C-alpha cells in the first residue's frame, strides 16, 4: 500500500505556484521558516515517518483492520481494547464551535514597528523597530457555522495574536470600521436575528431573510455597518484584499503618564478588491472553501499576505471635537479629519500543521491587552470584555485554554491560579496563595513603570448615577450611512442599492421590506428610491420630503471608504485561466508566460479532459483542472492562447468559461485564431475596452493585459452586461 | 521580603523524621531522586521563585490586593480582565471525583525484575533484571468521597502504572484477593447498596448501614469478600503494611505463544499490620488524613515504601484442577496449593509535587496491558474493560486524557487519532488515516514477535450460545469464607466476630440483621452464633444443623490468609510517644533516643503545652506536640522516663494517654518512677506481659520494648482490655 | 418477594422521633406536607413500586444479574446493550463539587412575613403576612470536600432560596456576621491557604495548618471572623441552633423609590448552642454525618427548624 | 455523551419514551427525573424488589438475546467470505 516509487506522492519542501505540488502541513512544506512562537510548539509537534502505529498508551498494534472476534463471523468481543480505544477517541472528536465567526482560515507570520512608539505608548512590541513580534491571525465571517462557504456576504473578521514579551496582545477586529449595534446587552438579539431562524435553522451563511431585516428595520443604529456589508465590502476577493479595524477607540499610554485614544487599522498591501454578487455566490457552490484555499496557497507560493498597521490618534482635550461620540461604535472617525499614522508591518508566512489544534482552538480575547495599551468606556467594548474568557470556558472544556498551545504565551507566566480540568502545568511553588512567607511571596507583584511594570489602569474620572441608559450623544443614526453612499464611485453605489434589492426580495413579509426602504430614504432618496424601484415600491409623498441627515464635520465624501476610488492595485498573486487547445501554439504560451512570471501572477492551464496535451513544439502541457472544474469564477482574467481553435471552438464550457468571466468584469485576452470568441460574448469587431486582442501573445498584448488586472475589474462593461444570457 | 531572616520558612532538602521540617512537593525536598518518567515530567514543571505575578497570558499584576473600582469606595467594573481571570479560573477548579475509590494517596517509584522471566513471558518490562521500570501508584479507600477519612473499615485499592517501553501496564488491584462479586453487570447495584443511601447521603466512609447489608443478605456471593473487610484486613496500619491483589486470574504468554494462568501479587516488605476498630474509627476524628500522611512522611524520612511483586503460576492443563473456578473473581487460589513466585521489587521513592495534577488527575485503566499479558474471561474482568475508557472522559475532560502529564507513556506512541478537546498533540503526518499512500503508510503496524512486536490476543477457544447466565461452576458461596475463618488467630476471630457485630448494630431494620446471621450460620456456626449473641438474635434448630461447606482441595486452614499467624514484624520507620515532664530525667532519654535511632524507630517529644522544656541536667528538650494534640492513636507505643513525674501524674491528658494506648493494645514501657502510672491501667506489682518496667531505661529496657513493637500489639492483653473505662 | 412478612421494612408515614423508624425519601415520609413548589416537582418524582425494570429506553429487562457472553464461561460480548447503557450510567455519574461549601444539608420549608413591609420594600414576598412563599435551604461548611465531617471546626453556609412570585431571590449567608476578608480580588488566596495544601491535599476540613494562619498572620482583615471561628461559634451543636447573617450591607427600594440600608439575620428560634471542641473532633471519627442526620431526623420527627 | 452533556441524555424531551421507563440508574450531568424509590440496587427488600425483572414472553415481556451458537478461537480475521 505504498508509496510511488517516483517519489510523487510527497509535495517539495519550496515555494511553489498554487496547483503544481499537493499542499501540506506548514511544518513539512517550510522547515526553514521560523519564528520564537513556531519553534516554541516544536514540544508538542508529532512526526510519523518510520514510527510503529500505537495505542495511546504505547502499545504496538499488529493488525489495525479487524475487530476482535470469537471466530471469523463471529461476535466482537468486549476485550478489544484496541478498537475501544480507537473508537473512542473518534467518538469524542468534536468540541462546540464559536458562537460567532465559527468559519474560520489561520496563519502564522511576524509583526515589527517601522519606529519606535514610545512617545505615545510604553507597550514593549511597538518600542523598537528590529524586535520582531510573532502573531497568530485567523480570518472568518460572522453567521455561518464551521461547515459554511467563505464566500458569502458577511462581515469578515481580522483577529490577530501578537505574542509580546510583556504578554499575549490580542487585537480581534472586523473588515469595516463600524459595528451593527452599540451596546453589548443586545449583542444575543442581534446575533440572533442575523443567524439561521430557530423553527428551522434556515438561512446559513445570509443575511437575506425576514428576522435579520425586522431588527435591522426597528434598530437604526444598524444601518452604517448595513450599507458596509450591503456593498462590495461584504465580499472581499481574498483575505489579502481586505483592510481590517478594531472598531472601538481605545488608549495608549506612555510612560509619563499620558493617554491618547487610538483607532487601529490594518492596511491590505497587496490592495483592496471585491467580487461581484453573483460570482460571490456561485463560487459559495463551486468551491465554498475558495478563502481558505486562496490564503494556505498564497503563504505556500511565497505571496505572504502583508498588511500595515495604522493608528488614528487623538489626544484626549478632543474627545467632544466631532460631530459624533467617539465611544460610539456605529460612528468611523474619517481618514479625511484623523489621518491614519502608519506604524508596522505584518507578514503572514507560514501555513498551521494541523487545523484543528491550531486554528479551531485558539482563542482570541480583546481583554488580553499589556502595558501601554488600555480601554475606554466605549459599551459595546465594555461588554465584550465579559464573553470571551467565559466562552471560552466551554468551547474548550475548561480554564486551562492558554496551556493549549496555540495559546501560550511565549513570555513568562506565573501566578498563583491552581488545578482546573486538562491542568498541564505541575506547580512546584510551595504556596498557592499570597501574600506568602513560605515561598517568600514569590512570584511577586511588580509596580508599574517604564518597561517590564505591572499594569495599572489610566485613572479616568467616572461621574454619574448607576443607570441603564443610552448616551443621548449616540442617538444619530443616518449621518454616516449617507457619507459612505456618498464616498462611493457610481457603480459600487449600483453594487448596494443591487445588494438591498437582493436580500429584502427574500424577505417574505412585504411589510419589513416597506420599513427597510423607510429607513433608506432617511439616509439618501436616491438610494430609497433605486431600491424601491426595484421592489415594486413607490415612496410616498411625506418619503419624498425627508430632510437629507447633516455633512460629517463639513464632509460631502471621503474617498478612503471607497474600494475603488483610489487605484492601488497589486497584481502578485492573482491567477489568470489558460484555456488551453490541443495543438497550443507555443510560442503564444512562451510569451504569456513570461509575461505572467515577471509581475508574480500565477497560471491555471485548462481543458476539457485532464491528462497532458501536447503544443506545436512538443511540450508536454499537464492539465490543472477542466473547464467546469475550475470556473471563471476561480480566476482573475482569462487568456486563450491560439493553435487549433477548432478543437474547442464548439465546446459549451469554454464558450461558457468566457461568457461568466465577461459578465462578472474580468479581463479577457484572445490571440490568432482565438478571436473567433469574440462572437460568443456578442460584442465589436473594432474591439472594445477590456478585451485584449491581437494576431499573436506578445509583450504588447501582455502588457496590455496587465495593466487590465491591476485595474482589477472592467467597470465600463457594467451596463453591456444586462443582455448577456450568463 | 516576609520569610523569616533565619530561613525556618523552608525545609531542608534531605530525608528527615516525621514532623522535624514542614513538608513541601516532591522535587523540592528531593531534587537528587530521578528515574525516567520523573525526567520527562520536567517540561510541564513550573517554579516560583524570582519571577513576576502575572496573568495566564504573561501580563505582569502591580496590585494583586484589590479590585478596579470607580473611586475607592464605588461599584466594581466590568473591564478589570486580571480579577475576572483570576476569578474564573478558581471558579472551574474541581473536576468529578473517580465514581469508585475517590480518596486515595499516590507516589512515585520505580520497579527491577529480579531475573528475565522470558521463558513464561515476553513482556519487556520483566525481559532483564537491570531494565528498571519507572512506576506511579496510587493507594485508595473504596467507598468514601475524596475529602472522606483514612482509616475507615473498607477494602483498599492499588493501583500500579508501569511505564515500560512497550506500553503503559496498569495493575489495578485491591488489598484483598477476591472481589465481592462474580458478574460487573451487578457493579452498579453493589456500589449503590454500599455508598451513602440516596435520600439523605449518609453514611460517608461506612458499610454499617441497611442497604449494604440488605445486598450482602440477598447476594452470598459477596460473603467471602465481607469476611475479608470485617477482619482487620479491613483497617490497615499504613499503605506500607497492607497486602495487594490483582484478583483476577490473567495470562502470560511467552516468545512461543505458549499461555500461563496468573494471578498478581505484592507482598509489603515492612510487614502485615492493622489496627484495632476502635482505634481506627477514633483515628478517622483525630487525624482524617492519616494514611496519606504517613506515606508522604514516610517517603520525606527515607522509609520508602517496598513491596515484592510475586505471581501464582497455573499450566493451561490444570484450569479445571480445583474445587472452585479460576475465573471466579469471588474465589481465592490458597498458596498451600499454589505457591506465590517472587518476580521483582517496587520501591516508592518520590512524593509528587502537586496533588491534583499528578494524583487526582491519573488514570488507571486494567486494560491497559502490554505485549506478553493477555485477558481471561472472567466476567468482572471482561465488564472492567468497557469502564475505565468512558469513565475517564467526563472525569477528566475528553479522550485526550493520555496526554495529561502523568498519564503519558514515556515510551513512543503514534497513530491517526486527531482532535477531541483539550488536544495537545500537533500532528504533522499529511495522512489521518491507513492504509495511504500519501505517507508511505506511516506509522505502521507492527507483526507479533518476542520483542517489540504488536500486540495479538491468544487465540483461545471459545464454544457455546449467546446466554446471560452465571456459570454452574461459580454457584458455591461458602467453602472460601470458611477457609479465611478457620485461617485467623483467635484474637483476629474475635476481631471478625466484633466487626460484624458493630455493623450489623447500625442497621435499623432487624430482619436485615436477621437474615445476615442466617447467612453466617451458613459459614461457621462459632461465628454465627457469637455475633447472634451480640445482636440478641437466638439460632433455631434448623441453623444450629446446617452442615458446613466442605475445605477447599482438602486444606482445612491455610495461614498465609491470617495478618499474624507468622510474624513478618519490621520496626524501621513506627513512631513512638515519648511523655516528658517538666524535670526529665537526661540519662533515660538519651538512652531511648539511642536504641530506637538504632532501629529506625521515630520518636514525638510529647507535653502539656508547645514549647520547650528543660531536663535535669540542662538540655533543652524541643515539644512536638499536646497529650491531646497527638493521641496514642498516631503512635506504635508509649515510653515515659523518669524526672518530675507528679508534673504529670495527675494531668488527665497524659493518664488518658496511658489508658487509651494499653486499651489499643500497644507496648508501653516505663522507667523509675514512671512506674506511677500502673495504677491507672491496673497493672499489679509483678507486673505483666506487654508493659515493659524498670528503675531506669537500660540494660535491657529499650530491647524489651523494641521487641514488643516488632510483634506489634500485645494481643495477650484482650481479657484485661474491657474492664478499663477508656 | 424478599419484603418481610410484617411490612417492617416501610417507615410508618407519619412523625415519629430519631431512630424510632428507617429515614425515608420526603415525598414517602411525609406526603401531605406540601408547598408551592413541593407541588411543582411532581412532574419529574419518578415512583418505583409494581412497575417493570426498563433500560432508559423503555425496554424491559428479563436478567438484571448477568452479562451476555459466548457461553456462560465465555467472553462479554459486545452487543450487551442493557449492560452497556446500566454501566455508562454509573461512569459518569459524578458531577463537580462545589469549589467551596461542598458539604451541606438541606430541607424544603416556607416563609411568612409577620406584617407588610410596603413602606420599607416592594419585594412582593414580604408584601402580606397571608403570602407564602416555599423556600429551600441549604446549610454548610466552607473548607472541606462533600464527604468531609460535618462536626468540624469552620464557619458554616446558610443559604436560602425563596422562590417567590416575582422572582427566585437567593439569601447567600452564613453562621458569623461577617467575612474573612475585604475584596474578592483575595478569595482565591484566602480560600487557598485554607484549603488542603496543594503539595499532599491536607488537612481534610480543619484551618489548623502553617498555610491559613501565614495568610492571617500577614491579612489581619482577617482577625474578626478567625476570633469568631476559633469560639464556640465554629462548632455548633445542629443547624437548627445557630444564627444566620448576610454579611454584606443590602438596600431595601419602596414603591417611592427611598432607599434604606439593610443587614440581614436569622435568629434560631431553639435558640442557639455550640460543642465543645473536644466532642466536636471525637464526633467527626463516630459520626462524620451528625449534623446531616440530625437536620434530617428533627424534620422527621416534627421539629422543624424554625427562624426569624 | 460528550455531545449532549451527560448519561441523562434520554430525559432530554425529542429522546424520552413514551411508555414507561424506571431503574436503578441514579444521578449524573443534568439528572431531571427525581427518584423516591428507597432502593437504588437490586436485589433489595427495602422496596419489595421493585422495579422489578419481566420474563421474556408473548407481549410485554422482558428482552431475551437469541441464543446463536458461537464457534472458534478469539481472532483479528476478515472472514474470506467477505474476500
Ligand atoms: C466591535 C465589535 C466586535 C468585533 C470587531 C468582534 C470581533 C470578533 C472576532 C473577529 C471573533 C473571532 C475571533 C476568532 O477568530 O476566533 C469574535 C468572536 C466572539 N465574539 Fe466578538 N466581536 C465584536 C463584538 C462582540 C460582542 C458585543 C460580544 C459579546 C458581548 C462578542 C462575543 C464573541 C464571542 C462569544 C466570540 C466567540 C469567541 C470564542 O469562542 O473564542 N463579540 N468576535
Ligand atoms: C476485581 C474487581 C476490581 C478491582 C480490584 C478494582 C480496582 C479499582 C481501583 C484500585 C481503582 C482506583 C484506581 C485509582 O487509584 O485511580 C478503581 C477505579 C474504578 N473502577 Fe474498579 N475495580 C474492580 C472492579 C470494577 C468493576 C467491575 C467496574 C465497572 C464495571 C469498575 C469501575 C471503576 C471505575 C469507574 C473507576 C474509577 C476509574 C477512574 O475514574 O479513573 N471497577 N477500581
Ligand atoms: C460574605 C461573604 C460570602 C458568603 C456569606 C458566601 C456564602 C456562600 C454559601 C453559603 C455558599 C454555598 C451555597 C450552597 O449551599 O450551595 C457559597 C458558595 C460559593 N461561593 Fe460564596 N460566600 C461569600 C463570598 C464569596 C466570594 C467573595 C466569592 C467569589 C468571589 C464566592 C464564590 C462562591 C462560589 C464559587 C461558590 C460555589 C457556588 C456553587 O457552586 O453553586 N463566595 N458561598
Amino acid at each position: 500500500s505504498l508509496a510511488p516509487e517516483d517519489g510523487s506522492h510527497r509535495p517539495a519542501a519550496e515555494p511553489t505556484p498554487p496547483g503544481a505540488q499537493p499542499t501540506a502541513p506548514g511544518s513539512l512544506k517550510a522547515p526553514d521558516t521560523r519564528n520564537e512562537k513556531l519553534n516554541s510548539l516544536e514540544d508538542v509537534r508529532k512526526g510519523s515517518e518510520n514510527y510503529a502505529l500505537t495505542t495511546n498508551q504505547g502499545v504496538r498494534i499488529a493488525d489495525d483492520q479487524n475487530s476482535l472476534r470469537a471466530g471469523s463471523r463471529g461476535p466482537t468481543l468486549l476485550e478489544d481494547f484496541i478498537l475501544r480505544e480507537k473508537i473512542t477517541h473518534f467518538d469524542h472528536e468534536r468540541i462546540p464551535e464559536r458562537i460567532v465567526h465559527a468559519r474560520g482560515s489561520a496563519a502564522h507570520g511576524y509583526f515589527q514597528p517601522y519606529k519606535s512608539l514610545s512617545d505615545i505608548t510604553k507597550a514593549d512590541f511597538l518600542s523598537d523597530p528590529n524586535k520582531i513580534t510573532p502573531v497568530f491571525v485567523r480570518f472568518s465571517t460572522v453567521q455561518g457555522g464551521a461547515g459554511s462557504a467563505d464566500t458569502v456576504r458577511d462581515i469578515r473578521g481580522f483577529a490577530t495574536k501578537f505574542y509580546t514579551e510583556e504578554g499575549i496582545f490580542d487585537l480581534v477586529g472586523n473588515n469595516t470600521p463600524i459595528f451593527f449595534i452599540q451596546d453589548a446587552h443586545k449583542f444575543p438579539d442581534f446575533v440572533h436575528a442575523v443567524k439561521p431562524e430557530p423553527h428551522w435553522a434556515i438561512p446559513q451563511g445570509q443575511s437575506a431573510h425576514d428576522t435579520f431585516w425586522d431588527y435591522v428595520s426597528l434598530q437604526p443604529e444598524t444601518l452604517h455597518n448595513v450599507m458596509w456589508a450591503m456593498s462590495d465590502r461584504g465580499i472581499p476577493r481574498s483575505y489579502r484584499t481586505m483592510e481590517g479595524f478594531g472598531i472601538h477607540t481605545f488608549r495608549l499610554i506612555n510612560a509619563e503618564g499620558k493617554a491618547t485614544f487610538v483607532r487601529f487599522h490594518w492596511k491590505p498591501l497587496a490592495g483592496k478588491a471585491s467580487l461581484v454578487w453573483d460570482e460571490a455566490q456561485k463560487l459559495t457552490g463551486r468551491d465554498p472553501d475558495f478563502h481558505r484555499r486562496e490564503l494556505w496557497e498564497a503563504i505556500e507560493a511565497g505571496d505572504f499576505p502583508e498588511y500595515e498597521l495604522g493608528f488614528q490618534l487623538i489626544p484626549e482635550e478632543d474627545e467632544f471635537k466631532f460631530d459624533f461620540d467617539l465611544l460610539d461604535p456605529t460612528k468611523l472617525i474619517p481618514e479625511e479629519l484623523v489621518p491614519v499614522q502608519r506604524v508596522g508591518k505584518m507578514v503572514l508566512n507560514r501555513n498551521p500543521d494541523n487545523f484543528f489544534a491550531e486554528n479551531e482552538q485558539a482563542a482570541f480575547h480583546p481583554g488580553h491587552i499589556v502595558p501601554g495599551l488600555d480601554f475606554t468606556n466605549d459599551p459595546l467594548l465594555q461588554g465584550r470584555l465579559y464573553s470571551y474568557t467565559d466562552t471560552q470556558i466551554s468551547r474548550l472544556g475548561g480554564p486551562n485554554f492558554h496551556e493549549i498551545p496555540i495559546n501560550r504565551p511565549t513570555c513568562p507566566y506565573h501566578n498563583f491560579q491552581r488545578d482546573g480540568m486538562h491542568r498541564m502545568g505541575i506547580d512546584t511553588n510551595p504556596a498557592n496563595y499570597e501574600p506568602n512567607s513560605i515561598n517568600d511571596n514569590w512570584p511577586r507583584e511588580t509596580p508599574p513603570g517604564p518597561k517590564r511594570g505591572g499594569f495599572e489602569s489610566y485613572q479616568e474620572r467616572v461621574e454619574g448615577n448607576k443607570v441603564r441608559e443610552r448616551s443621548p450623544s449616540f442617538g444619530e443614526y443616518y449621518s454616516h450611512p449617507r457619507l459612505f453612499w456618498l464616498s462611493q464611485t457610481p457603480f459600487e453605489q449600483r453594487h448596494i442599492v443591487d445588494g438591498f434589492s437582493f436580500e429584502l426580495s427574500k424577505v417574505v413579509r412585504p411589510y419589513i421590506r416597506e420599513r427597510v426602504v423607510d429607513q433608506l430614504a432617511h439616509i439618501d432618496l436616491t438610494l430609497a428610491q433605486a431600491v424601491a424601484k426595484n421592489l415594486g415600491i413607490e415612496l410616498t409623498d411625506d418619503q419624498l420630503n425627508i430632510t437629507p441627515p447633516p455633512d460629517v464635520n463639513g464632509l460631502k465624501k471621503d474617498p478612503s471608504l471607497s474600494l475603488y476610488a483610489i487605484p492601488d492595485g497589486d497584481v502578485k498573486g492573482r491567477v489568470v485561466a489558460i484555456l488551453l487547445n490541443d495543438e497550443v501554439r507555443s510560442a503564444d504560451l512562451l510569451a504569456i508566460l513570461k509575461a505572467l512570471k515577471a509581475k508574480g501572477v500565477h497560471a491555471k492551464l485548462l481543458y476539457s479532459r485532464m491528462g497532458e496535451v501536447t503544443a506545436d513544439d512538443g511540450t508536454v502541457l499537464p492539465i490543472a483542472a477542466t473547464f467546469a472544474g475550475a470556473p471563471s469564477l476561480t480566476v482573475d482574467a482569462v487568456i486563450v492562447p491560439c493553435g487549433n481553435i477548432a478543437d474547442i471552438a464548439d465546446n459549451g464550457d469554454a464558450n461558457y468559461y468566457l461568457m461568466e468571466a465577461y459578465k462578472h468584469l474580468k479581463p479577457i485576452a484572445l490571440a490568432g485564431d482565438a478571436r473567433k470568441f469574440k462572437a460568443t460574448i456578442k460584442i465589436a469587431d473594432q474591439g472594445e475596452e477590456g478585451i485584449v486582442e491581437a494576431d499573436s501573445a506578445d509583450g504588447s498584448f501582455m502588457d496590455e493585459l496587465l495593466t487590465l488586472m491591476a485595474a482589477h475589474r472592467v467597470w465600463s462593461r457594467i451596463p453591456k452586461i444586462d443582455k448577456i444570457p450568463a
